[PDB]
This record gives C-alpha cells, structure tokens and sequence, in this order.
C-alpha cells in the first residue's frame, strides 16, 4: 500500500532475457506458423473468428519498440499466439501439435528464467 513495498526485484534484464526466450521460439522448427501475421485476406474466417491476431514477428515488434510495460504483458501476447493457433485449428493437424509444442517450449524457458 502506501509507502508500504516488497523488497525491489531486480527487472533490469528483463527486457533482454524475453528478447533472448524469443529469438529461442523464432529459431525453433515449428515456428513457421506463428513468424508471421495470419493473412487476413486469404484465411477465411480468420479475421472474424479470431478477435486479436498476434504472431511472433509482431511481439517481436512491439519488445523493440517499448511496448510491453513488463515481462506478464509479453507472455499474454506470446500465450495468445497459442491461445489463437488452437481456437482455430484442430489438435490433430501440423499447425495445432506445432502450437503445442511451441506453448511447451515457452512456458519452460519462460519458468527456467524467471520462476
């Protein structure tokens, strides 16, 4: 509350160490569904369906230009990328087991850096 705080966690590095877990999901193997935006235009039903689009180029974009004011606002777009791929495909295709193991991966470097 007022002048009353928990001791200061060091969130210096932060900004670096999510760069750093997102250069690890932009390289993995089965980030080819999620580099990019979903083209709007040639994905029917995707526009309507999925009400906030959001893809690892896109993150990428908003961590450089200082638009995550910390380290829970970057993992919701980057769970949300999840969060979409599965709205929207079956668990049972390339793309739907791409985002599981992409979701996996994640929260495990997510857990390993800051938990």
């Amino acid at each position: 509350s007022m002048s009353v705080k928990k001791p200061k966690r060091d969130d210096s590095k932060d900004l670096a160490l999510c760069s750093m877990i997102l250069t690890e999901m932009e390289t993995h193997e089965d980030a080819w569904p999620f580099l990019l935006p979903v083209n709007l235009k040639l994905v029917p039903g995707y526009k309507k369906v999925i009400k906030k689009p959001m893809d690892f180029s896109t993150i990428r974009e908003k961590l450089s230009s200082g638009q995550y004011p910390n380290l829970e606002t970057f993992a919701l777009d980057v769970r949300l990328v999840f969060d979409n791929c599965e709205t929207f495909n079956e668990d049972d295709s390339d793309i739907g087991r791409a985002g599981h193991n992409m979701r996996k991966y994640f929260e495990k470097k997510w857990t390993d850096t800051f938990k």
